[PDB]
């Protein structure tokens, strides 16, 4: 197979990573989505809807049914929501995802990692 | 919101182009399964699902019901199957694309693109 499609490796890439982030993070007991949402909600410290909805990869109404899954859970609480021993939930979360980026990046230079991350940021400010 | 996620612009960039590449290939009548499956085949000539099931994306029960969509609709033919007037699909296909490609990568360095395809294909060895 020929490389005659730029974005191959983007979505390999992001196949193979959705893949592994999905067994993982089922250890502790979270998918994707609800991982996201909890670490929008974090670095926000209290976030809304819309605001989590920009950044969590998910239209409003997935973001609202997710919130709602967070909150009955008591990871989750307070318009504007915020995190509970979901504190505990992201130590346990960015610990797993952590052994994730570290086997990810192995043995590529900082530097390559930053140019990479800036690249796509080109391709993404011309897709928007 | 701060990039303490070194996968967040791969997501990104991702999810900004399915999203493009639905409603172009809803102009050519194709989903982004249908145009991968139809793609790979192109590349073999004639192809196994085995084969497809690799590159296009999907399990094998997918490309399967897929092959069968594009079997009932005359895009391809023939264990092994191959393209006919999917010769013609994958023309308006890659015309539509080329123009997402073209938009996608403005502005971007021949070696900035290549730059950044090697360090993705680092980080998929270093995922598989
Ligand atoms: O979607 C893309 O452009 C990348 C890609 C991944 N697998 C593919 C198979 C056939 C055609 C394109 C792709
Ligand atoms: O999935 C990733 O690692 C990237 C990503 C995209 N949006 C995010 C929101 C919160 C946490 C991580 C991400």
């Amino acid at each position: 197979h020929r490389e005659e499609f730029p974005f191959y490796w983007i979505v390999n890439v992001y196949a193979r990573y959705t893949q592994i982030m999905e067994i993982t993070l089922k250890k502790a007991q979270l998918d994707v989505s609800g991982f996201r949402v909890l670490m929008v909600t974090h670095q926000y410290g209290k976030a809304s809807i819309s605001q989590i909805s920009e950044y969590a990869m998910a239209k409003m109404p997935t973001v609202t049914k997710i919130v709602g899954r967070l909150r009955e859970d008591g990871l989750v609480t307070t318009e504007v929501m915020l995190t509970d021993a979901g504190r505990q939930k992201v130590e346990e979360a960015m610990a797993q995802a952590g052994k994730v980026f570290e086997k990810g990046f192995k043995g590529m230079t900082r530097n390559q990692v930053a140019k990479m991350n800036l690249s796509l940021a080109k391709v993404l400010d011309n897709l928007n």
